[PDB]
């Protein structure tokens, strides 16, 4: 218990209202930010409408466009094309909700034998150059969801503990992806368990999740900020929207609470996902901010955010397979804007598959999301490279 | 006794009677002869090879959405109407989270059965289009309000509904949704069913999905009501369009036996000896055999024996999914058979809880008509019975 943590617990249901002025702040740019941002972005839709991409681009309900390979070694094989264009990899053994302890074992051991391959692969490239995995612990304990939180974590601590020492063994990064929201506080204690255990000391590959579309976004930002200055490991924090919106709105509303945990438009989404990327690039020296978006707009506003110093290891974009390299083939590259991309690459069989298949059909067929205007012919350019800032009323 | 006792207890018991009690009457009731099993191998080979000859071998959903409004699915229709097939619109929305949201959908259907009515011009309840509703768009709290309250509110707009497509003479069937309201909504049919006010018409229909364990004993109710109402009542047989939710519900709820079979054969069982029971009741009730999957159809279809007439009964299928099926099944040259396509209307605002279930059939490695499409699955697997994997 910290002031810090307090702050979370205290924005989880936090009027709409109250949630945003002060995200708003944080996310107004100078006019020479808005301007050049405006520009990279007009020059990249146009780009992006030169080509074919967005949800029409989706592919077939067999989900083909979104999975990288069906076994780790098959993924890590199709990589070397992309790798040398500027892009890296964090690979995701497909598993999730593991609904009994046979299931979460094999959760479990295809992690640790995704760990081998991929540490094998990566050779010495290290946590920014070379790639990673993502895990979920959904997949890692029988009664995540269902069972009682500290139980719970009590668990998966040695499990998650022995997956992250052997990323340590071959310094890639290993990432804990964001689910549902009753599940961030329990995430998050297992996070600073690692961080501060002594045996993982030395590597600055463990990562972590943050849901802009949640109320508590800032603030668990400020609390990882601050566990990584004060731990000296430089946390990985990959900033998203979120991919489970619908099933929160759908649980608020029958949870009858008046008050849900997430923002309910989609512009408050956007501008929560700004502030928190100027919070995380002004924190460089201690985390290493993934940006993970295929949003244009954001990608223009990050891009001029960040200012004109660049190294490799001081930020990084990301992407999903089979949605993000449209936009990135303009971003990667000496040619382009010469920042590098991650890209998350679904790694398994076809029944895996499915319930991020979902996810994707609900990101993709929303009427909201960037990749679904990108294709609308009623949706002008001047509306996609629009301010969330000056758009919110 | 209360009225229909044996029947309606018959139903409670089954609700989440375990699955293994539940499958061996369903077994004997879908065992075929030898001889129709290898008539029905036969078809099944020859419409999945001209699945394939035909089709050389989208997750957005277009391909899934008739049309935009009911006048433009309309006219959308006249090209598979004039060819043998049928329709059934449903105007998207379900889940009615407010009164008004519940008295839209109302609107968007009475305004629906208008057209549809005038489009079907007098061709009746088989050969011309019919509209399928959802109770859940009809009711604000649908899942979570008590059922003494739905009914009082619910009845008057099903009934007013009910009284246009009779006005019409075109078929209004009720689509069934999660398994806690399948009570409510049978409740339903049998007051409308015995209300005068809807003498004479017979299409009302209603839906039974046989992933549930209480399949076959709502059809003996439902067989039993069209025989004490002298309705001809419409009977669409499905699999089930809500096995991912209904697991994830049961879970949640602490279940030890669940309101649906856990092996997907099971449920092809349960269809197949519900099949039998429909088959054999022609003369009240009319059976409509939703399936994309060429081996159910085959069977169904060497089960019902040589005699037919258009009335009989019907199969269906989804738009944007059984049309390449069908199109070996509709006409002299083929199988002879009539084929009802369900036909969604409406926009994005009303399509992403139908397209999830749409992509959870279409996606799912258990599922027809992804085998279809899956190298590792032989013509063989795919035109083997399932009871046989069961007997
Ligand atoms: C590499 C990568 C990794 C990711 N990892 C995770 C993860 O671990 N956990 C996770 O939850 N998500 C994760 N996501 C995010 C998720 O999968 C989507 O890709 C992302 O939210 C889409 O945002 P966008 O900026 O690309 O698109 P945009 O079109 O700009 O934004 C769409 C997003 O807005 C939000 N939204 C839509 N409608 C509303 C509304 N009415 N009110 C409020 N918000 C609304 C949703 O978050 C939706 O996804 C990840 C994304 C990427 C690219
Ligand atoms: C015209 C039409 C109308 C329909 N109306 C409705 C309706 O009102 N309500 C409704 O709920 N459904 C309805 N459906 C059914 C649903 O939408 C699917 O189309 C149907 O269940 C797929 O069955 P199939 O025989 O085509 O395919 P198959 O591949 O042979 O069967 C797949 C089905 O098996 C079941 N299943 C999958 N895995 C398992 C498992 N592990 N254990 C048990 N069962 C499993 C599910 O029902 C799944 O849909 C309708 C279908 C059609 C064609
Ligand atoms: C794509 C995001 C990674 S985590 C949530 C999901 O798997 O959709
Ligand atoms: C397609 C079937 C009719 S009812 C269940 C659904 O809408 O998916």
């Amino acid at each position: 218990q910290s002031t810090l943590r307090r702050a979370i617990t205290a924005a989880y249901r936090r009027p709409e209202t109250e949630c945003l002025p002060p995200l708003v702040e944080a996310a107004t740019q100078s006019k020479e930010i808005r301007d050049a941002a405006a520009s990279t972005a007009r020059k990249l839709i146009e780009a992006l409408r030169g080509k074919h991409s967005g949800s029409g681009s989706s592919g077939s309900m067999m989900g083909e466009q979104f999975v990288t390979g069906e076994t780790i070694r098959e993924a890590l094989k199709r990589s070397k094309e992309l790798e040398e264009k500027g892009f890296s990899y964090s690979y995701d053994m497909l598993g999730e909700a593991a609904t009994t302890a046979a299931d979460a074992e094999r959760y479990y051991r295809d992690y640790e034998s995704a760990i081998h391959a991929i540490g094998k692969a990566s050779a010495g490239r290290g946590i920014y150059e070379g790639p990673g995995i993502s895990i979920k612990l959904s997949a890692l304990h029988p009664r995540y969801s269902r069972a009682q939180a500290a139980r719970v974590m009590g668990e998966l601590l040695p499990r998650v503990k022995a997956l992250a020492l052997l990323a340590k063994n071959y310094d890639i990064g290993l990432n804990i992806d964001a689910e549902e929201a009753d599940r961030l506080e329990l995430s998050l204690d297992l996070l600073e368990v690692l961080c501060l255990d002594g045996d993982l000391s030395g590597w600055n590959g463990m990562g972590f999740v943050v849901q802009a579309y949640g109320k508590r976004c800032p603030f668990v930002l400020d609390f990882i900020i601050d566990l990584a200055r004060r731990s000296g490991r430089r946390i990985m924090v990959r900033l998203v929207k979120g991919a489970y919106w619908d099933a929160e709105i759908k649980r608020a509303q029958l949870d009858g609470l008046a008050d849900f945990p997430v923002f309910t438009r989609k512009i408050h989404t956007d501008v929560s996902y700004i502030a928190c990327a100027a919070k995380l690039l002004a924190a460089t020296d201690v985390v290493f901010p993934q940006f993970a978006t295929h949003n244009a707009q954001t990608l223009a506003a990050i891009y001029h955010m960040a200012g004109k110093d660049f190294h490799v290891g001081k930020y990084e974009f990301q992407c999903l397979h089979g949605m993000g390299e449209p936009l990135y083939e303009e971003v990667v590259g000496r040619g382009k804007l010469d920042r590098p991309c991650r890209i998350y690459a679904p790694v398994g069989t076809h029944e895996t598959l499915l319930a991020y298949l979902v996810r994707r059909l609900l990101e993709n067929g929303a009427n909201s999301s960037f990749v679904h205007r990108i294709n609308d012919p009623k949706v002008s350019i001047d509306e996609l490279i629009a301010d969330p800032v000056e758009v919110v009323r």
